[PDB]
């Protein structure tokens, strides 16, 4: 292997890799307790988007007051991209919920089995593509 390895670019070993099951159930029971107002949000990039970046942080902390379309901007500016680039995120694996929907709604309906709210991004351009092979 004789191609060039970026060193900035953190690995996308994900969440569900690093930590077991019963080990995330009781992570969600402690971070609620020391936050009981931050809806705990796993938060990576989609394993088939391959030009927006990877963010170096994962686990974030949400206010459970604002909306999806608050938490899009949050992300926007950890990327770093312009009104050019953007992103959608697939919560659960499976929804694709309106911006103007409260977060907390969005744990309510969506929270992972082990208590965590996971969420992919990848652009729109990305998912059409997927979709269409």
């Amino acid at each position: 292997d004789q191609e060039w390895y970026d060193a900035e670019i953190p690995s996308e070993k994900t969440f569900k890799q690093r930590r077991t099951f019963e080990q995330r159930v009781e992570d969600v029971r402690l971070i609620r307790e020391q936050h009981p107002t931050k809806i705990p949000v796993i938060i990576e990039r989609y394993k088939g988007e391959k030009q927006l970046p990877v963010l170096d942080k994962t686990k974030f902390l949400v206010p459970d007051h604002v909306n999806m379309s608050e938490l899009i901007k949050i992300i926007r500016r950890r990327l770093q991209l312009n009104a050019n680039q953007a992103f959608f995120l697939l919560v659960n694996g499976h929804s694709m919920v309106s911006v103007s929907t409260p977060i907390s709604e969005v744990y309510e309906s969506e929270k992972d089995e082990d208590g965590f709210l996971y969420m992919v991004y990848a652009s729109q351009e990305t998912f059409g593509m997927k979709l269409s092979v």
